[PDB]
């Protein structure tokens, strides 16, 4: 067809080095990044838990053997114990980027290497905004905030030292002491002007991000509001990683859910293209559902 | 800076991620970076001087003078990359930055406002690095007290509100009412011709 | 499109880990065989050429 | 000969949505194996059958 | 050539000259340049072999091709 003007892809998730108006990419001058890349804080404050296959089985005692005050020569009496069981299962992480050859030569030559610490970080956001908020379609069914719906195990109104104990104090109600808390750092704005009338020390350490002692974790998510905090004995939110990110580059398939101009799918080989394919398996687990709490705007 | 130009390329996007069932198609993403760009613009004055000055009134007068030139073109430059004032010749300012987002707080000077202004950069995950003022503010910030622990936030001995570095301007066109917070390190500047 | 129920195939030949209900097929025992597999009866009557 | 491969489409399986399946995109692999073989009947009148009424 | 693009800069109009008489003004002329580029394009090809042929026909076909 002798056709050279550049492809147009739709959606257009393809790196290119020549823009359809006519300017090829020369010269070019690497982005660099203006943040710390994020962490995973699910992995930050749950318990690891080895795991080989795609499920995991738990099982803790339950009922105890009781005892028996007996006289001489009466009969001692009979006990038993009792188990329950819990289990957890993995689901997969993954993302495509493709690259045109040409771009990957004469534009941008490290760039899946540069690539792989953002999809790292992509996959540890959309997996603390499942196991946490209950967003970004989760799939499991469990979560935090589907815990604490449950038990409703909520207090409304404002940040105060009497709400933010009375939140501490509503785990303990259930035998769990707190860990930490995670919270927006859109509100160390409010942690930060209230204080003890009576001894007049301040339960937010502004220097330290500890609140009552115990370290807050800051989440960068918009699903988690202004004046919202959540508290738990985190070592009840168990996580595993059967499969840890894995990288395929391919030089050869088709990509159907990306199309050409005229409409038919992207064919790397027959086009001239890259793809760098991420995958992960990761799997969340809440040991006890009582063992988190929230403090909500009235 | 080596012209009258500079050019800057930051990661705009980062690529997603999708939950995938077994068997389901991964769909793709993309990153994506954005240009931006700095440019120079040149301070001048001209002063004028009779012989018979020059000889017999100020012999000095020219080498005395400099730091006085000098301290006008600074005050030239900050009047306009602060404030959006002497006929600035830039594009933007703090002041217009202000104007766009409407970062503003209407009130007067008390300790839940100083903190509410510092707060209006949280929201954007912006930490605040120092204060703007004008040093007729002091009869103002002064007068704020904490009112459980009466520890008052404005310390004298080090010209520091809230434990953050307070800078003062020398201009008519900061008003006594007024108060600026930002992260100066989004400050960016460059001398391509020193005076 | 965040789908995590597994694929349904058409004519339906692909081996997967998860079922349609949600049984995830670990600890799975390898299929023993109930039989011994033929040869081929033209290989054992016929003459063999190179 | 069996060749095993990660990243072909298979035309003859389509996805429930009735796009073919594509073992890269899909995160999948297939085994095709293949072989040649030839027959000859050297007599034809060497051959008889009894069949029923 | 590095990448797949070159730039070249040529001087294009002279300056000029004038015959000044005795103080009289002298006139003003500038110098010019002219840009030029070239471009790479990519040439291709495929060639599809059945690996019967491959195996039975012509086992050093892509090779000789």
């Amino acid at each position: 067809s002798n056709n050279v003007k550049p492809q147009v892809f739709n959606p257009d998730n393809v790196m290119m080095h020549e823009k359809k108006d006519g300017t090829l990419m020369n010269e070019f001058t690497t982005p660099i990044l203006q943040e710390v890349m994020e962490n995973s804080k699910i992995m930050q404050l749950g318990k690891y838990e080895p795991m080989e296959g795609t499920e995991k089985k738990f099982t803790f005692w339950a009922d105890k053997p009781g005892a028996y005050w007996v006289g001489e020569g009466q009969k001692i009496e009979t006990s038993k114990a009792t188990w329950v069981n819990a289990t957890m299962r993995a689901f997969k992480l993954g993302v495509i980027l493709p690259v045109t050859k040409e771009f990957l030569n004469y534009t941008y030559s490290q760039f899946f290497e540069e690539m792989k610490p953002m999809i790292a970080e992509a996959f540890y956001k959309k997996f603390d905004e499942a196991g946490i908020l209950n967003q970004g379609n989760n799939p499991f069914g469990k979560s935090i905030a589907q815990s604490i719906e449950k038990t409703n195990k909520v207090i409304k109104g404002d940040f105060t030292q009497d709400n933010i104990i009375d939140l501490e104090a509503l785990l303990e109600d259930d035998e769990l002491e707190a860990n930490a808390f995670i919270s927006k750092t859109q509100n160390r704005s409010l942690l930060r002007k209230i204080v003890d009338p009576e001894t007049k020390e301040r339960i937010y350490d502004r220097n330290s991000d500890s609140l009552d002692g115990l370290p807050v974790v800051n989440l960068k998510s918009s699903n988690l509001k202004r004046g919202e905090l959540i508290t738990g004995d985190f070592d009840k939110l168990i996580y595993g990683i059967p499969q840890l990110i894995e990288y395929k580059i391919d030089e050869t398939a088709q990509l159907s859910t990306v199309k050409n101009e005229d409409g038919t799918p992207v064919n790397l080989f027959e086009q001239d293209m890259v793809a760098l394919r991420a995958t992960m398996h990761v799997a969340l687990h809440i040991a006890d559902d009582k063992a988190f709490a929230k403090l909500v705007p009235a």
